């Protein structure tokens, strides 16, 4: 049962009203369970923290109302075992930007960061596994080996469970992409989506709707698969990667997919097929690497047995 909230016409999705302390309790077991299980199998472990819109624009929130985005985050932080090395996105955002320019990372009307936070977090969270990694050796990433390109008048449909949101403004907003000098060339590309139909290629899973001038988050960028799995062969290290994420991911599955030999991505609310633990010894995976709203802290998607 959500709820929203309207302001200067942005929208904010399930602001945090309440401590979630008891439900991340709850939920930290699973955690430890597979953070004691990696660190056996000498699997890499990475928890990448994306911030949710109500987080990054809380100061946008009623002032006289306290909202707890930032106590529940480092109540989650204090309470992850030290093996699970987390990304701190708020943070390092925090750190380098006003709260002005952190708005400009986000969609007006949609609930998701766009391209532009999106990619400043991919660029931190590979810049901070490259620090880290035994088996991560990489490019930094800089901006300067992407092309940027955007639309400017493009209207974001607001979709969240089975509610479509939509804004009459006649300006629209940014649509934008990063894409690699010389393309995204991965070796092979193949999804399964929720109806059980496999495909395959880049372009039939990401920028599907680049040119409609209305549409979701999902249909300018992914939807939510059961699994995708990237091959690429060209990159410079051995890494297969599993990721495991919410849809802050979608907008940069492919620029995470070319860090990395072999990435599999799975979201647990639609892949039911095996368990996290299977998939991962199944599939030789040596590093793990969730991507997880900082308000995604607990719940459905952190059952992994
Ligand atoms: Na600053």
């Amino acid at each position: 049962n959500d709820i929203i909230l309207t302001d200067d016409k942005w929208l904010l999705k399930n602001p945090a009203w309440t401590k979630k302390y008891n439900e991340i309790e709850q939920s930290m077991p699973a955690i430890n369970d597979l953070s004691q299980f990696l660190k056996e199998q000498n699997v890499e472990f990475y928890f990448a923290l994306p911030p949710s819109k109500t987080n990054a624009l809380s100061f946008k929130l009623p002032s006289h109302i306290h909202t707890y985005a930032q106590e529940n985050l480092n109540y989650f932080l204090k309470k992850l075992p030290a093996d699970v090395k987390p990304i701190k996105l708020m943070e390092h955002f925090k750190q380098n930007y006003t709260n002005e320019e952190i708005q400009d990372m986000y969609f007006k009307t949609d609930h998701h960061w766009n391209m532009d936070g999106a990619f400043l977090g991919y660029q931190y969270i590979m810049n901070t596994i490259g620090q880290q990694s035994s088996i991560y050796k990489g490019k930094e990433i800089a901006a300067a080996d992407y092309t940027r390109t955007c639309a400017q008048n493009k209207h974001l449909v607001g979709s969240f469970n089975n509610q479509l949101y939509q804004l009459i403004d006649a300006n629209g907003e940014k649509l934008c992409y990063y894409t690699p000098k010389d393309g995204f060339n991965f070796t092979s590309v193949t999804a399964k989506d929720v109806q059980g139909t496999v495909h395959q290629n880049l372009d039939e899973i990401y920028g599907v709707e680049a040119a409609a001038d209305t549409t979701s988050y999902a249909g300018y960028y992914t939807d939510d698969y059961p699994e995708i799995v990237i091959e690429n062969n060209n990159a410079q290290n051995e890494v297969r990667a599993l990721v495991l994420k919410d849809s802050f991911a979608n907008a940069i599955v492919p620029h995470l997919a070319q860090s990395f030999k072999h990435t599999s991505i799975l979201d647990l609310r639609h892949y039911h097929e095996k368990d996290v633990y299977q998939y991962i010894q199944d599939n030789n995976i040596n590093m793990v690497l969730f991507v997880y709203s900082d308000s995604n802290l607990s719940g459905d998607m952190f059952k992994f047995k």
